[PDB]
C-alpha cells in the first residue's frame, strides 16, 4: 500500500520494457536484410542487464517486505529498428527515459525520508545508466560521423570497429 | 505472411510468458512470510530456461527467413500462488499449456510439410518438456505424501531435499 | 560538545548493547537443557558482527576529530530466551531498534549537512541492517511454519537445516 | 545457586570490563591529538584477548552445567588516558586486579575441592596473565628511561619499536 | 552554461592547484639543505593522487555531456616550504580547503537535485578527504611531540618512521 | 641566481604548459560529441609524458644544487581543437616550441661550458623529441591523405587504426 512500494513495482515494470525493447532490436540486427550481428549481439547483451536490473529490483522489494505485483510487459513501440543510427537514437531516448524513472524514484525516496532506497538507486543504477547514456551518445556522433544513414559502408565498418567482435 | 511464421510468433510469445510466471512464483517463495528460498531458487532457473526457449525461436524465426514480431507479455494469471504445492501445480499446467502448443505447432508444420521445423522441436523442445513434466510431477506426488498443505513441517523438508540447495 | 559526536557514542552504545544480547542468546542455547549449537553459533556470529559495527564507530570519531565517549553496557533484557522463536522474534526486535536508531543518526546527519556521515551510514550499515532484519524474518516465517513452540522436532530440524553447521 | 557459579558469572563479568578499558585505551591512542598507533593496536589487542578470556568462561560455566548470568559492563575509570606511560601503569594495575581475582577463584575452587576448576585457571588463565604482567612491567621500565612523560621523543621512539608494527 | 557545470570546472583546477602545491613541497624536500627525502616522496605522491583527481573530473564533466573549461594553474603560495612541521600544517590546511571545495559542490549537487552527483562526490572524494586529513593531523602531532621546529634529531627520526620508505 | 638555473625552472614551466595542452586535446577527444576515444587516450599518454620530463628538470635542478622555482601554467591557447587533423597540428607545432626552447637551453649550457647540462639534454629529451616530431608528422600526412577535415570515415578510421587501441 505504500508509495515507494508501487513505485518500485512500476520501475521493475519499465526494465522489463526497456529489456523486452532491447531483444526486438536484436531480432532486427539478425535478420538476413539487415545483418549486423555485432550490433544484434550488443543490443541482446543490453536485453539481458535490463533483465538483472529488473531481478534486483523484486529483490529489493521482498528485502524491503513489500510486496512484487506485476503487470503486463508492453511490446516495443516498433517492429522494425531502421538501421544502426535509428536504433541507437531509440536506445538513447530508450536509456533516458529509464534514467527519468530512476531519478523520479529517487526524489520520491528522498521525500519519504528512505536513504536506503536513495542509496540502492545511487549505487546499483544511477551511474550505470550514465554510463549507458554516454557509451550510446558517443556511438551516434560516430555513426553520424561515418555517414548514416546512407552510407553503407560506414555503417559496415561501426559494426567491426565499435561494437564487440560476438 | 506465412502460418508457421505466425505460429512461430505465438510460440515465443508464450515461451516468454511462461518465463514471466515462473519469475513470480520466483518473487513469491522469496517473500519473508513465503521464505522458502530454494523452492525460489528453482523457479527462478525455470524463468531462465523459458526465455533461453524463447531467443531459440528468435533465432530460429530469422534463420528461416521470416520475420520476429513481438506482442504484449501477458502477466501471470496470479499474484501469490498459495504454497509449494499449489505453485508446482499451476507449474504443471504451464508445463502442459507450453507442450501442447508445441505439440499444435509440429503438426501444423508436418502439414506444411516442414520437416526442418519438426525436427527442430523434436531437438530442442520436446524431450525437455517430457523432462520438466516429470520432474514437477514426481514433486506433487512428494509434496502429497509430505502432507501439503496442511503439513508445515513438511513442506520445509521439501525445499531441503527436493529442490537443489540454493 | 558536538549533537553528531554525541550521536555516534550513543550509536557505539547501542552496538555494544546489541552484540551482548547477542552473546546472551549465545550462551542460552549451548545450555546442556537448551543444546541447539548451531542456533547458538549463528547468535555468537552475531554478537561479533556487532562488536565490530561498535569499533568502526570509534573509527569513525577518531577520524572525524570527535571524541570516543563510553558509557556502561547495559545486561540484556533478559536471562534466558525460551526458545529458537522467542530467541528469533527477540533479534528481530533488536535489529529494527538499531535500524532505526541508524536511521535517526542519518535525520541528524542530513539536517547537520554532514553527506560523509550520511554516506558513512548508507555504505556501511544500513544496508546490512535490511539484510540481517530479512533473514531473520525469514527464519521466523520457518519456525512457525515448522510448528514452534511446541514442534520440538521442527526445532531440531531448523538447528540442522536453516542456519549454518558450526 | 553454587559459590564457584556465581563467582565465575563475576569473573566473566570482570573479563568484559578488562577489555573494554582496553577498548578505550585503543580509542585514546587514536586520536588525532594522540596519534600512537602502534600503541592503540597493541590495546586493541589486549581487548579482543580479554573478551576471549570472557567467552571461554561462558563456554566453562555451560560445560559445567552452571548458567551463564549476565550483569552491566560498567565504563572505564577513565575517559582519557594521558599518554603511554599513564595508561601502562593503568594496565598494569588492570592486569594485576583480573589476576587476584583469578587467584580468589581458585581458592573457592580449592575450598570447594573443584580440581577441574583449578585446573582450568592454571592452565588457560595464571600463566597468561602472568606473561601480560611481565610484559607491561618491562614496558613500564623502558618508557621511566625513555623519559616519559616528558620526552616526547622517548614516546614516539617507543610506539616504534616497543610494540609491534600495526 | 550549468551551474554544476562550472562548478566541476572550478573543482578540477582546485585539485591541480593542490597537486602543483604538493610538487612544491616534493622539490623543497629534495633539495641538498632540506634533503628529507621520505618526506619529498610522501608530498611527491599526494601530488600524482591531486592529478588523478583532476582527471576524474574531467572524465565525470564529459560523461555528464559538460564541458571541460580549463582555467591557468597557480603556482604554490610559498616558494619554500620551512621544514616539515610548516609544510605538514600547510597541507593541512590544503586539505581543508579542498574539502570544503568539495562539499560546498555537493550542497549545490543537492539543491540542483543531482543525486548522480551527490553520490560522485561521496564515493569517490569526500573519505579520501577524511583519511588525508586524519593522516596528515597525526603527522603534526608528532612533529610537535618530536620537537619541532627545533630538533632537528626529532625531525631527522619522522623521515625514518613516519612516512614510508622511498 | 644562474642563468642556467632560471633556463631550467623556464623549461620546467614550459614542459608542464605542454602537458596541459595534451590533457585539454585529451579532454575534448573524450566529448560524446567529438568521441574519438584512441586518439583521447593518445594524448592523454602525451600529457603524462610531458609531466614526467618536468619532473626530471626538478630533479636535476636539485642535483646541480640550484633551486626550483615554479610560475603559473598557463591555460592551452584553444578551449576546443576542431578534429584530429587540427590537433595533430597544433600538437606538432607545440613539440616544435618545445624543440627549440630546449636547443635553446643547450646553447645556453654551450656557452656557459656546462657539458653536464648538455650530455642531460641529449641523453634524456633531444631524441625523444625528434621520435615525436616525426610520429606526429607521420600522422599528419595520413590524416590528409585520409581526407580530413572533410572525411569523417577517414577520421573515424585514424582512430582505429593509427593509433593505439584503448
Ligand atoms: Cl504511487
Ligand atoms: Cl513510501
Ligand atoms: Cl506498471
Ligand atoms: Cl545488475
Ligand atoms: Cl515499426
Ligand atoms: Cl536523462
Ligand atoms: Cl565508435
Ligand atoms: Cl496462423
Ligand atoms: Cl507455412
Ligand atoms: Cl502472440
Ligand atoms: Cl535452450
Ligand atoms: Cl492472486
Ligand atoms: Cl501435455
Ligand atoms: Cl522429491
Ligand atoms: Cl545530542
Ligand atoms: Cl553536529
Ligand atoms: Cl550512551
Ligand atoms: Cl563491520
Ligand atoms: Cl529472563
Ligand atoms: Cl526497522
Ligand atoms: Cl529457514
Ligand atoms: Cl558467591
Ligand atoms: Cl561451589
Ligand atoms: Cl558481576
Ligand atoms: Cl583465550
Ligand atoms: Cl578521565
Ligand atoms: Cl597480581
Ligand atoms: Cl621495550
Ligand atoms: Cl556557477
Ligand atoms: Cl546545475
Ligand atoms: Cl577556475
Ligand atoms: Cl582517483
Ligand atoms: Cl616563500
Ligand atoms: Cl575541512
Ligand atoms: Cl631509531
Ligand atoms: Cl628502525
Ligand atoms: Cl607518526
Ligand atoms: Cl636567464
Ligand atoms: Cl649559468
Ligand atoms: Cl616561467
Ligand atoms: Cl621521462
Ligand atoms: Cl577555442
Ligand atoms: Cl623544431
Ligand atoms: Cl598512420
Ligand atoms: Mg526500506
Ligand atoms: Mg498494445
Ligand atoms: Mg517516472
Ligand atoms: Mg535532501
Ligand atoms: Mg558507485
Ligand atoms: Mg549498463
Ligand atoms: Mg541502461
Ligand atoms: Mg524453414
Ligand atoms: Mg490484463
Ligand atoms: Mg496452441
Ligand atoms: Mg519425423
Ligand atoms: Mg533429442
Ligand atoms: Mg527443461
Ligand atoms: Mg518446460
Ligand atoms: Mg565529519
Ligand atoms: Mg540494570
Ligand atoms: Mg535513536
Ligand atoms: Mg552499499
Ligand atoms: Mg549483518
Ligand atoms: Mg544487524
Ligand atoms: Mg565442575
Ligand atoms: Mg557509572
Ligand atoms: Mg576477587
Ligand atoms: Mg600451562
Ligand atoms: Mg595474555
Ligand atoms: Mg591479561
Ligand atoms: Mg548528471
Ligand atoms: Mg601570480
Ligand atoms: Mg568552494
Ligand atoms: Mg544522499
Ligand atoms: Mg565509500
Ligand atoms: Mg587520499
Ligand atoms: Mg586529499
Ligand atoms: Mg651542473
Ligand atoms: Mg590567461
Ligand atoms: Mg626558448
Ligand atoms: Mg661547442
Ligand atoms: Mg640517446
Ligand atoms: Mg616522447
Ligand atoms: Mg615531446
Amino acid at each position: 500500500h505504500s508509495d515507494c512500494e508501487a513505485a518500485v513495482n512500476r520501475m521493475l515494470n519499465l526494465e522489463l520494457y526497456a529489456s523486452y525493447t532491447y531483444s526486438s532490436m536484436y531480432a532486427f540486427f539478425d535478420r538476413d536484410d539487415v545483418a549486423l550481428h555485432n550490433v544484434a549481439e550488443f543490443f541482446k547483451e543490453h536485453s539481458h542487464e535490463e533483465r538483472e536490473h529488473a531481478e534486483k529490483f523484486m529483490k529489493y522489494q521482498n528485502k524491503d517486505g513489500g510486496r512484487v505485483v506485476l503487470q503486463d510487459i508492453k511490446k516495443p513501440e516498433r517492429d522494425e529498428w531502421g538501421n544502426t543510427l535509428e536504433a541507437m537514437q531509440a536506445a538513447l531516448q530508450l536509456e533516458k527515459t529509464v534514467n527519468q524513472a530512476l531519478l523520479d524514484l529517487h526524489k520520491l525516496a528522498t521525500d519519504k525520508v528512505d536513504p536506503h532506497l536513495c542509496d540502492f538507486l545511487e549505487s546499483e543504477y544511477l551511474e550505470e545508466q550514465v554510463k549507458d547514456i554516454k557509451r550510446i551518445g558517443d556511438f551516434i556522433t560516430n555513426l553520424k560521423r561515418l555517414g548514416l544513414p546512407e552510407n553503407g559502408m560506414g555503417e559496415y565498418l561501426f559494426d567491426k570497429h565499435s561494437v564487440k567482435e560476438s
